């Protein structure tokens, strides 16, 4: 073991992935190993192994140097079998071996996918930090131009970094969707808590349901915000009976595959052969919308499982996205997933052209296409229908008697601008042998803000020390019409900025906290070379980069919304609930390994419920709202 | 001079076009020359030169390593200025110089275009054979896959040759449209007789009008035939008020530019910003259709120019395509051309995506897209409306008293199969310096037939030697329903197979002629390396290369249609008209330089007119029809 070992191995595995490995060890392994000759390394007595082999043998596994979408029911199954081996290894000797043996005869997508999920969930992958997808397989995160510029570099053996690109559209709020950080998170989030997880794999992802509800509600919110800042209007909800108003051209290309199919604007949704009928959604949507409206979800037996309770919204998220936690998957089908594949072939439904899958039929690339947000607004208000059926909250309800926020102040400035980043285009260009490596780079333009700190002034009238949950939302104020909405109109529009638990003493305290300590944030990740340089140094000298092991969050750069240059006033919500009942039972942020989500309040507390008369939020001591102002430096 | 010189120079000029020249001579020229210091080499006292310079100087000329469509009113103008210099050179010292000087600071497309047109039309380019576009700029004629396979070859410096590709469509009659020979011809035909020719350039292309009418009538016919052979039905005529039923994905890529924009099926024609309104066509079409119907074309003054005469159909072709021979271009606009650009941006009319031009906005690539033939059927029956207004032909009309065809026979076997061809992908991949040349090749699958000869047996009942025009059409018989049409239904459907003038001696003769001597055919062209090798062998060893210096025709391989394996019976038409009245006045096939078309009969004689009662064709001695049969070897 070690890690600067485990780590090393990983880096080697995912190095120049589109070509047989150049690391000699990996290849004699790749050749001499037999996953079937010491059914003991395996905790299954190698049933997993024996099942991959069988396929690899009848050679009925997807070919190498071919595309792969995680939405392809077979490609998925294959990818997921590698997971299942790697997964029941007792120690490194068995992982390295397989993710070498297979690495060399299994397709790259299945492989990249398999290795990551495996590293993330398997018992055996603690020490490791995974290189950033963007540099491992750059075709999924880089433009088509820069890609070709990189192939030229290589043809000519002349190095250097190319500048990527992005007045005519709404490819004005593009900086958001096309960011390599969001794209990362978006994929990671669904790697952390995959739709395909069976608790057989080892543990149970806790509230994947609410997690699902919430994560998208926030992309959806975060997204709505940016369009605000751009004189753009909140996003249309997608309907199956209407036209797809805003279509786009991605100008993105597959490594092996071709160029992502484009969609024209004002198109009519076609029945796509092999996935499902347009109507098939319409009905699914109905079945869903009836559970919500009845009060119950009905399983396979005709057993009504009640959802007019706290477990409610997850049971709902199980049927909506359609993970395996689904009660009656034969009835409620899979709205979300199908909706993906469904929106993707819109470029070729009967498939007369044999265009590859589309931007939306992939996690590291969906945020790309505009209907992405159109499709999640729709999912969003499916949930809202349920979320909203609860009776508003009472006074006695929000009140954390004693504790009272006196004041809230921002110790700094809220200022956002446009930084510049560089990732490397090397895994993208093929370098054969005895021809050498030319360093080609890609330079992108991403958003950023300035660290700032919070000065939360507040008195614990209670006799002594109480644990407290510091909940901070950033809601909007006006309409982009100039209509000041109402913490009903705006409660749902708010994006979570931070959530943390601090013990409060008996008396006037002044709790301070930084842009940096935010719980919904993750720093940009270490470069690959960086992770190489570092793996290698430990192994030859004698790696606690327990910075980057889990990381569920969004990019720190994305914390605050972009804003206007003129500036705008947002409304800052500081709600301080009672820590002892919250954490009334138990990372725990990235419960990647079965780790029980620590907060018990539902998600978005306490703005997740109808707020009919603001009269109320306003009279609980432990809730306080102060207006902030964000400015954008050009 | 020489030619094995002129030639050499050319080959050098058009080598690895996408990069500054490696031929030292070309560069000191490229540097030291000044197109403005001996205004004497120029027959204009260099007004041309002084106009390019002015642009090159204010640097308002299109950039290098960028795309270019010949449909772009500016790109065209720029391209066409180079033509105008190269054009008024007195000798080689001035051409070489310029097409060196410019070659290095003008864009490649303008440049390639400029050089060819210039070589083709300028007084000074007799000896020369131009390399095949397909190998000069392979991106416009080669797939998107093979192209990438070639970039890989190059990256790794491992040579190869790749096999190109083409059950779900009508990309079953694809072999026709995607052939590198047709594509060549199509562009050449439009280089030979350009729409932009002003007679200031030096001479007058004779019947560009009828030429235009006809050339497209035959692609259109030839095309209809192939679809026959494929259980496919004759092509729909395109309308501006209907859906674009049948769209395609070209899977083709620009060198500098991106991937050609694709079109979804069942699309509605959008008003495309910058080119023209959909309605703008509709009216044009009307104005056109009213000339035809009135009997006259009305010019700018309100002068009615009659067209119910022989000059008729060309005057019509001048206004329809809209060349500069147009009588009232401000009124009849440019249906054909505009229709090209109009159909191309259908992927991006308001241009929100900034997709490059499309397959149809280029001559070496339009035959690609299915609406290509849909758009020419439409143009086709615009002409037919006029062509058909003439009173049928009388008996006394077709009769070449004396001369009488006794019999007609094919002396071979009519057999068409699928050969294999290889062109080179080198100008496509960038090779910088001190990095050496790897030979990469592309292998295509093209149609072919077997030389066969005609055995035309016929007696001269007259008293002593009459000249004769041997006109041979290949008409269809059955419907693809199995209905069997009527040399009215089928007269227009016939493709020209040969046309030649032979002296018929008095009495029983038996003229024989070959597949090879056909007048509507051209052999595949010499390779580039071949043309290099041969150019090069004749500097050093003190070049005829005469077979390919103009070349209007279609590929010999395309002579006969594809057919069925079962075989089908076509109807062979041998009509022998009177040579002395035909050539009653004067290459002359490729009148590229002002050379008066030799035949005087209108075009398609004598099948261009309504044939109401076959009763007639049937009773002129000098017309004879015999059924042939074509078989396809799988
Ligand atoms: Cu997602
Ligand atoms: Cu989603
Ligand atoms: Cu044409
Ligand atoms: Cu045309």
């Amino acid at each position: 073991t070690g890690n600067a070992q485990k780590q090393q191995d990983i880096n080697h595995l995912l190095d120049k992935i589109y070509e047989p490995t150049k690391y000699p060890d990996l290849k004699d392994i790749a050749e001499n190993f037999n996953p079937l000759g010491d059914t003991s390394i395996y905790n299954d007595h190698g049933a997993a192994v024996e099942t991959l082999m069988k396929e690899l043998n009848d050679h009925r596994l997807l070919e190498q140097r071919h595309w792969y979408s995680l939405f392809n029911t077979r490609q998925r199954k294959e990818a997921l079998m590698l997971f299942a081996v790697l997964n029941q290894c007792k120690e490194w000797y068995c992982f390295r071996s397989n993710a070498a043996y297979f690495r060399e005869r299994m397709n790259e997508g299945e492989f990249v996918y398999a290795l990551y999920v495996s590293v993330i969930h398997s018992k055996l992958g603690d020490g490791i930090v995974l290189p950033p997808l963007y540099q491992i397989t750059p075709h999924m995160f880089t433009n088509s131009e820069v890609i070709d510029k990189a192939y030229s570099a290589k043809m000519t053996q002349k190095p250097g970094t190319f500048n990527v690109s992005f007045k005519n559209r709404e490819q004005r709020v593009a900086y958001f969707g096309e960011d390599i950080g969001m794209n990362i998170h978006h994929v990671t989030w669904h790697m952390d808590f995959p739709f395909w997880w069976e608790d057989s794999y080892g543990y149970h992802l806790d509230r994947k349901g609410e997690l699902f509800f919430w994560v998208h509600h926030q992309l959806t919110a975060r997204f709505d915000f940016e369009r605000l800042s751009n004189w753009l209007d909140p996003v249309d909800e997608l309907h199956w009976d209407r036209i797809i108003r805003e279509g786009f051209a991605p100008l993105t290309s597959y490594k092996y595959g071709g160029e992502f199919p484009v969609r024209p604007d004002n198109i009519h949704f076609e029945d796509v052969d092999g996935v499902a009928h347009v109507h098939d959604l319409e009905i699914t949507e109905s079945r869903i919308h009836e559970a919500i409206d009845h009060g119950y979800i009905t399983d396979s037996d005709g057993h009504t499982i009640d959802i007019r309770q706290p477990k409610g919204i997850e049971l709902l998220g199980d049927i909506i996205e359609s993970s395996k936690y689904s009660s009656n998957v034969q009835y409620y089908g899979s709205l979300h997933n199908t909706a993906h594949v469904m929106l993707g072939r819109q470029g070729d439904p009967h498939g007369k052209f044999n265009l590859p899958p589309g931007v939306m039929e992939h996690f590291e690339t969906a945020t790309r296409d505009p209907s992405f947000f159109r499709l999640h607004k729709y999912m969003d208000n499916i949930f809202k229908k349920h979320t909203d059926s609860f009776p508003p909250y009472t006074h006695d309800n929000l009140e954390f008697s004693g504790m009272v926020v006196n004041g809230v102040a921002i110790d700094g400035e809220l200022i956002t601008f446009f930084d510049e980043f560089q990732y490397s285009l090397i895994n993208a260009v093929d370098s054969g042998e005895n021809i050498e490596d030319v360093e080609i780079n890609a330079r992108v333009h991403r958003l950023n803000h300035n660290e700032f700190t919070y000065k939360i002034t507040m008195s614990n009238n209670n006799d002594g020390e109480r644990l407290a949950t510091f909940r901070i939302f950033l809601c909007p104020i006006e309409d982009n019409n100039g209509i000041t909405l109402t913490l009903d109109e705006a409660r749902w529009f708010c994006i979570e900025l931070d959530k943390f638990f601090q013990k409060v003493p008996s008396g006037p305290e002044t709790i301070e906290r930084s842009s940096k300590d935010s719980s919904v944030t993750v720093p940009d990740m270490p470069s690959f070379q960086s992770l190489k340089e570092q793996a290698d140094n430990a192994v030859n000298g004698g790696l606690d980069l327990s910075a980057y092991e889990r990381s569920c969050g969004i990019p720190d750069r994305m914390l605050l919304p972009k804003s206007k240059p003129e500036g705008m006033e947002f409304n800052l919500y500081v709600a301080v609930t009672d820590g002892d009942k919250d954490t009334e039972g138990h990372h725990a942020q990235c419960g990647v390994h079965g780790e029980a989500y620590p907060d018990n309040r539902p998600l978005g507390y306490p703005l997740e419920r109808r707020i009919p008369d603001e009269r109320v939020i306003d009279g609980v001591s432990n809730i306080k709202h102060v207006v902030v102002k964000i400015v954008h430096h050009l």
